[PDB]
């Protein structure tokens, strides 16, 4: 598709809904990007920076990581 995962957890690929989860997961990963890219450059650090930080935390509990290695080095800096 339109990245490279790198290290999703494979017990999502197991679920009998696992064709949802492609279209699922690549919406939440842009909407933690989007909403912290905006909340660290508003900074809204208390509602909205630790919001989706802690949002980001469940996308890897949830998903793995699910994310490029492009924009893994982003959340990583």
């Amino acid at each position: 598709r339109g990245f490279v995962p790198q290290k999703e957890i494979v017990y999502n690929k197991l679920l009998p809904y696992a064709e949802r989860l492609d279209a699922e997961s690549d919406l939440q990963l842009a909407q933690i990007k989007c909403n912290l890219g905006r909340a660290v450059q508003l900074q809204e650090l208390w509602p909205g920076g630790l919001f989706w930080t802690r949002k980001l935390s469940t996308y890897i509990r949830l998903y793995g990581r699910k994310f490029s290695k492009e924009d893994h080095v982003l959340f990583i800096k």
